[PDB]
């Protein structure tokens, strides 16, 4: 097969061996990609979890709150793939909300400078890397972000359901400049996945009531799923992110792919 | 008559007598309501403005902003209508982007900063004014929001249209808290309206192809909407708030009424 | 007051005194609204049961499945109301589903000729009795007709629920030919109400794992509704249809309004 | 690569060499999938077209409306693919509206039986299929079925755009059943296909009004898709629809993807 064959793609969002964007990039390379890692703040520690990875792929330090940062991102990228090589795929897989802005702490209590870094690195920073990353990339390119269905309210994700909603419209944009160059702009809307965090929330770490609720939350997930969904299993997510990041969804841009076991389209 | 017969009623928002909160303020006062206006930083100018209003109305400074100004709404609320008594509807009709986030200036070419104050001032804020206000509502109240349908990309709106995204997500969440209280958070999404600034940027303000695109945006809206629409009229959107405000829409919260004409609900 | 004071308002659909019809009847006349009731079969029975209604009314008779009932039902409405005055209001609260196409019957069982009629009755007939009546509706009219939310599919409705996606999209149509009239076209979705045969449903007439779930449903539905939701009080639902056929929501056709407590705004 | 290498995939819906399902049996060929057809009532001319696919593939004849064709389906496609051997994959990709349901009939003068014939192919129909294949199809299948956007009302579609809103209802019911089999369903919603019918469309074969609105219809299309959109092309549609058929969208049912440029993510 190879699904990705030949395809150089930049995968940010690698945190801890059970992020989401390590199965994302875990799949890319089994399908044949070439890939470039950015990672936030624990490089030392990226490094590590990535040598896991099927194949070596360079990693770059990028804080997409930092415009440094951002404004060399194309020139480190393009470095690291060789001069005359542009990157055929991004995947957009960070985000993050102050505890304030999540959990127990009442949504009105969230003061508004969490709220506006959570929208800053949640949201923003999609338009960011797009406007740092399309100067550099294929026609027939793809960029994907990571999503989760806002279109209604929810126990304890608080702003970050507001960050989400955010996010899918800089994406409708961002698919208006990312079209001129011939790339498609799209995100995976994912079901509740088992992250490190994630579980430490449904631990109890943002508070009892967050962590029931997010239980709650998920339980529902899997009954409402007509195929079933497995918070455990982040494999079905990257497959999906590896679908639009190739040559068979075209005609898709502006748009949300929805990898939740189909829960979105069922009231129960 | 008298839809608002003996409601007590905050309005925020006038500016200026096209301003779509001083169509609303008239309205309400026509229909019986008795009125707290809030107004931003030219009170002079606002309360020369609203002295044409159908009957008095004390007028409060918010700089929905100002933490300060927040943390004494409800108080000087309380001390405008008297102890003992309560609001019964809130209008948030507060939007704003510098102009970067706006027009014919490149998406992409926003900062951050501007983008985080335009949603500060037209999202965050709802949330802002609710939780100063709720403890002074009665059962049975209103809290309603301005808003324009943001649910596909357009021209020239730019990161307002994402300020509005974020809007609607901030209400689903607020209507929450409200519930608690037996109070109402709904928004009307109006079709485009001839305002002062809209009115300046059509006239080439923000660059003439954002206002060359604002112009296709209104012919467009009438010829879509199946009862037309009329950009110079608020009166239509003033009369859809008075009926969120009013106790003939009791099951609905968390929602946004259109007032547009029908034009979102037709393709072409 | 007088809501609809003055409004000549037709309205289908009453069949016992638990109908939404027949709360929406009595609002409106509470209302000042004069009005024409139509009858599906049991004449005799609407009759005695309408007499109930706070004013008399003339009851018309009207199988939307029979052509002749709908030719004819215009000249039979001026009859009633007399000659040179026209209707300004319009409720479809008609529906219905063979058993075969409801409960615990599969879904893959129901045979088209009954899916067919349910069709025909719950969706096409909203066209029909526009297409009977819009020519004596004056400017300024409104037709208002009973939706629930079918945008996720949900246990048991089955093909009912088809219906009302039908019925959604036949609304979006008929707004376009009312237009020409200078009438609206709008429905309201509401929660789940205790009418008789829901009771008898919830009851397990159509079988015990259909009741179980549409129970299931109901305690759901109170539970997500940020103001609550009592499926045994039509009252809320009968308000919100006088506010679309009040000149107070006059920008909006094609539209869909939920009086459902705000349920299909929050996921959980 | 091989996309669909060794799945079976049962494609309906060919017509004529520029049916959308020609090039989706085309492109599901060149990916390594054995097909099976079915076709309805001209099948020497669709065996005389489907011979100019790249591989051979048995031809069942199926009119969706004959019970019998139906209730023999799965007997018949078992022996062209042989005892033991079950499908991966099913499209469905037939509709059909009377004239009076569609061009510049008006919407109100289409009779019900001409509508219901068009629901019963367009939709119900695809409840008929699954019911006929799930008993025939293996663990991790997939069925497909072809739509178009119908959330708005537009011209000339007129019923045909209300069979798709009842299609897409059909499918998230679809998706409960085919989920107990380990099968996902799915819609794709294209952009406009210069189909033969189309074609004739725009010539002028319903009236000349459904023609220049035809045609302003597919010119907005390409004007509005971030990506562009060519109506003469049905090769990105097809490409999406092996996307769904393939294992790399494993967490999506009763869902609709949009292969139509992303024109329906913008407003203009
Ligand atoms: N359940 C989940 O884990 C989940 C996660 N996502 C998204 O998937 C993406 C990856 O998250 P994950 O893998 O769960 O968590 P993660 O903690 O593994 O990683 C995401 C990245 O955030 C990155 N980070 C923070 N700040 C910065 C910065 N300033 N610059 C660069 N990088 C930064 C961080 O270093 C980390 O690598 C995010 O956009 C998530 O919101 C989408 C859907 C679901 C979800 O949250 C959900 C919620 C409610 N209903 C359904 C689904
Ligand atoms: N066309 C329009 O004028 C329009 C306006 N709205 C909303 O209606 C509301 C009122 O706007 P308007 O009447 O047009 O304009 P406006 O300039 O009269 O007034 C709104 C208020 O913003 C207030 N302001 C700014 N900062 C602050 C602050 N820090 N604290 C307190 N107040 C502040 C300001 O003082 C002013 O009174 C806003 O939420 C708008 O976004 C909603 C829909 C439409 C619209 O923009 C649109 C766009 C695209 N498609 C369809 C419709
Ligand atoms: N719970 C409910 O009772 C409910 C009802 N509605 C709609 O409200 C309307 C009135 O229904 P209801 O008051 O519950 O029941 P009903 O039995 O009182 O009356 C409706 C009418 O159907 C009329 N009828 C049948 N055939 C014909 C015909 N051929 N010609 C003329 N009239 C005919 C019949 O005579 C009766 O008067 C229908 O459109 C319903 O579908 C909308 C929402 C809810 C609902 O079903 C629901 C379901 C799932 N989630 C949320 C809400
Ligand atoms: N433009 C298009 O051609 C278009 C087509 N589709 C769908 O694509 C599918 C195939 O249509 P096509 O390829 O355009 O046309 P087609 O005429 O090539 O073929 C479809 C099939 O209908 C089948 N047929 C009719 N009755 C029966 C029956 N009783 N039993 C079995 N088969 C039957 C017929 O034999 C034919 O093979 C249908 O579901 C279409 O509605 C979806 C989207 C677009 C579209 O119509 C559109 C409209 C408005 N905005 C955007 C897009």
């Amino acid at each position: 097969a190879g699904l990705l064959d030949g395809k150089r793609i930049l995968v940010s969002g690698i945190i801890t061996d059970s992020s989401i964007a390590f199965h994302i990039a875990r799949v890319a390379q089994e399908q044949g990609a070439q890939l470039v890692l950015t990672g936030f703040d624990r490089l030392r520690l990226i490094q590590r979890i990535t040598d896991r990875l099927p194949a070596k792929a360079p990693l770059l330090e990028l804080d997409v709150q930092n415009e440094e940062h951002l404004a060399s991102l194309a020139g480190r990228v393009t470095e690291a793939i060789g001069a005359g090589n542009k990157l055929d795929g991004v995947v957009h897989a960070i985000g993050f909300m102050p505890q304030t802005g999540m959990g127990i702490n009442p949504f009105f209590d969230a003061p508004y400078a969490d709220v506006s870094k959570g929208i800053h690195i949640s949201a923003y920073s999609y338009a960011s890397m797009a406007k740092a990353l399309l100067p550099i990339m294929n026609p027939g390119g793809s960029i994907v972000g990571m999503d989760f269905d806002p279109s209604r309210a929810m126990p304890a994700y608080n702003w970050m359901t507001v960050a989400k909603s955010a996010l899918e419209s800089v994406n409708r944009f961002v698919a208006r400049e990312a079209g001129k160059y011939g790339v498609r702009s799209n995100l995976v809307a994912a079901g509740p996945i088992r992250t490190l965090a994630m579980s430490a929330i449904v631990g109890g770490a943002l508070g009892e009531e967050a962590g029931a609720q997010i239980q709650l939350l998920e339980e529902g997930w899997d009954q409402r799923a007509p195929i079933g969904w497995n918070m455990k299993d982040a494999t079905p997510v990257a497959k999906t992110v590896c679908a639009l990041l190739s040559d068979w969804l075209p005609a898709t841009t502006g748009d949300i792919i929805y990898a939740d076991g189909g829960a979105h389209t069922q009231l129960l």
